[PDB]
């Protein structure tokens, strides 16, 4: 019914997700995954819009490791209250317990952190910003994104789960509460998102995993008739170099270990350990300026050679998103 881990969950992940306080997890109720499992997060600033029980707040958490930090938001004293009850039950997992803890809480809206109360959010404080099936409820949408591209460092990344349309719903649609509550209603036309996070600052989404989604209660499916919902899980880099276009100017870039065998970045793009593989320049940008820099090699530009053509997607790659996540989920 949307709001339900629409995919399995990563291998890691499950590891760590036995740890945590089964309160947290009876509720939690988000789409899939909104979380790397590259390894690339040890050390890092993890921030959750509309973060509830604090499911993936803590996840991250742990995955952040003792040193990084993590900053759940959300607007509910009655979901914010619960998850503050496990803080220091999961500072058990760093060993000191009852002071070891990353994870803070503030309450405010997501589409300004800045008053979030305990404390605002400064610029650029941010490595990873997620959200597991909530910017869908967001109002103003562009207000939001921008509020994101304020926040990240330059380098880091929006990297968040959420559910989104076919197409456009319609002007009733649009105003029933129940499939608004129900995390459909709000949902994006996959083209309008674009758009927009563009017109935020993020030109170059990518997308990370696709799954279906379906309303079945036929309440709802009326408003909705052709509907075909999806869960989409994407990151945006905050980098400002990147164009609209994947052009290609000659780049390989390398993944050299650290991580795993292999460092995945998308549906398009895999790196395993000392061989190279070609890139367009936005590719090589998101590499050279986020927290990948550090476990990758990355070759000189040289001559543009137009539309980016090296992998064996590359029409896919240069697609419409709707398209794309048609193909993947066929
Ligand atoms: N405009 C807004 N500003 C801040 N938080 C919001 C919001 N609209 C909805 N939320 C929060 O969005 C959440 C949707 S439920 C998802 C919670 C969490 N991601 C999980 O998987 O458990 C709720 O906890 C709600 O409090
Ligand atoms: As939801």
């Amino acid at each position: 019914s949307a709001c339900k881990l629409a995919a399995a969950v990563p291998e890691s992940h499950r590891k760590i997700l036995a740890d945590i306080a089964d309160e947290v997890l009876e509720k939690f109720y988000g789409c899939g995954s909104t979380l790397p499992a590259d390894g690339s997060l040890e050390g890092a600033t993890v921030l959750d819009l509309g973060c509830g029980t604090g499911r993936d707040v803590y996840l991250a958490s742990k995955l952040v490791g003792e040193h990084g930090k993590v900053i759940g938001v959300d607007m509910l004293d009655n979901q914010l209250e619960v998850a503050r009850k496990y803080v220091e039950y999961h500072a058990e997992k760093f060993f000191g317990s009852p002071s070891r803890s990353n994870v803070r809480f503030l309450k405010g809206f997501i589409e300004n952190l800045a008053t979030a109360e305990p404390e605002g959010v400064p610029d650029s404080s941010v490595d990873i910003v997620i959200s597991n099936c909530v910017c869908n409820l967001s109002t103003n949408k562009l207000a939001l994104f921008k509020e994101i591209h304020r926040v990240l460092r330059d380098g880091g990344e929006l990297y968040f789960s959420d559910v989104y349309a076919d197409r456009r719903l319609s002007e009733a649609a649009q105003q029933d509460p129940i499939l608004y509550g129900e995390c459909l209603g709000g949902a994006l036309y996959l083209e309008d998102f674009r758009r927009l996070v563009a017109e935020a600052g993020f030109r170059d989404v990518r997308l990370v995993s696709v799954g279906p989604v379906d309303v079945s209660d036929p309440q709802l499916r009326k408003l909705v008739p052709d509907v075909q919902f999806y869960s989409c899980t994407f990151r945006c880099f905050k980098v400002a170099t990147l164009e609209a276009t994947r052009e290609d100017y000659g780049q390989s870039a390398t993944y050299l270990g650290g991580i795993g065998e292999e460092f995945k970045l998308d549906r398009f793009f895999t790196f395993p350990r000392e061989k190279p593989v070609r890139v367009d320049r936005n590719t090589a940008e998101i590499i050279r300026h986020s927290r990948l820099h550090q476990w990758f090699s990355v070759s000189a530009e040289q001559q543009h050679m137009g539309l980016f053509k090296a992998n064996d997607s590359y029409a896919l790659l240069h697609a419409p998103l709707s398209m794309q996540v048609e193909q993947l989920v066929s």
